[PDB]
């Protein structure tokens, strides 16, 4: 069996690239092979190619400004790569690309299963409608199913395959008896928009008892942040380390002990960073936004989940935490996300491919 990847041009710097590696790298392990190649519709050539180290590929490059044209001379790109190549699964890594791949089977005559793959909320990106075009979905999230399944798709062709994770040999432990709470940013700062710092702003300035709030992450709004900080008269509580390549390690070797990480996001693609705490025992109080801290989170077992808007539960749950009347069990929370483990990942998302044909 043969299987192509196909996507838009992207940096090559992402967490979403990381992933496919890793899976083509996986899958090309699996029997003495599976072979795995990749297809890419390019406006430009500025895509990062190191993450594409041991990954054959092609590339399709239009710059013609009529999208109509540029969509036409994809596909037909697509059909000769298809006639050249006769993969038997094509797996589809944005929503546009399922159009690409449903059009230049029909062009080509080739014979093969088209798998949505993608790696945003359909409702917060280009495109959504061109989901339809796929003939099965790997949806990263419940939120993802959700979508898929409005526009008539039926639940029994889509799997929910989640993202992949690495185990971890280190546990982050709570503050000791009688410390401040230790409360966890990692991310992009955007003071509302996407990220909604404000939020977690005055949902901590809303709490009762000691804590102290540790940011690793920069942005155009941390002057913002920090002004707003000043306004609500936290700026003391809160330590601001920029950006960092290796937010864990900073974790491990200066922060040391954590209460929570927290994330107060109006949607999310995949939220990477709520996986990784996890991975390492720290529990999260994350909004119950498009798309999916409710596939990640178990409530009182490895933290919350509040209402978007809802700053008072957000408020309370902080209370909790800070309290003790909640408590979470640092030694057991890498435990509770299981199935976002790379080998059982793997495991599952093969069964989503192989369980369709």
């Amino acid at each position: 069996m043969k299987i192509a990847f196909i996507g838009e041009a992207v940096s090559g710097f992402g967490g979403m690239e990381t992933v496919i590696s890793n899976v083509i790298h996986t899958f090309e392990n699996s029997s003495p092979k599976i072979n795995c190649e990749m297809f890419f519709f390019c406006r430009n050539d500025k895509m990062d190619k190191a993450w594409l180290k041991e990954i054959k590929y092609a590339q399709s490059f239009s710059n013609i400004k009529l999208s109509f044209l540029r969509r036409a001379k994809h596909v037909y790109n697509f059909s000769q790569w298809l006639k050249e190549t006769s993969p038997d699964i094509v797996i589809c890594i944005d929503v546009i690309s399922c159009l690409y791949a449903n059009k230049a089977r029909k062009k080509s005559g080739k014979h093969f299963t088209i798998f949505s793959w993608p790696h945003f909320s359909l409702d917060h990106k280009k495109h959504a409608e061109c989901i339809t075009y796929a003939d099965y979905h790997l949806a990263i999230s419940s939120g993802i199913k959700e979508q898929i399944m409005a526009r008539g798709i039926s639940a029994q062709d889509i799997s929910v395959v989640y993202n992949p994770v690495s185990i971890k040999t280190v546990i982050v432990p709570p503050p000791e008896r009688d410390k401040p709470a230790v409360f966890l940013y990692v991310g992009r700062l955007k003071f509302e928009g996407q990220k909604r710092v404000k939020d977690l702003f005055d949902g901590l300035a809303r709490t009762t008892g000691e804590w102290q709030l540790h940011i690793i992450g920069d942005g155009s709004d941390f002057e913002k942040c920090q002004a707003y900080s000043r306004e609500l008269g936290i700026e003391q509580r809160v330590i601001w380390y920029g950006w960092q390549s290796a937010p864990w390690q900073v974790v491990q070797q200066k922060i040391k002990n954590v209460t929570a990480l927290l994330l107060t996001s109006a949607f999310e693609g995949f939220p990477m960073t709520l996986l990784e705490a996890m991975s390492y025992g720290i529990p999260c109080i994350s909004s119950d936004c498009m798309s999916g801290p409710r596939d990640m989170i178990k409530p009182g077992l490895n933290g919350e989940l509040y209402t978007p808007g809802a700053i008072d539960d957000f408020v309370g749950h902080l209370n909790r935490v800070i309290s003790g009347e909640v408590k979470y069990q640092h030694d057991i929370i890498p435990g509770t996300i299981e199935r976002f483990y790379d080998v059982l990942y793997f495991k599952n998302f093969n069964n989503a491919i192989f369980s369709k044909l």
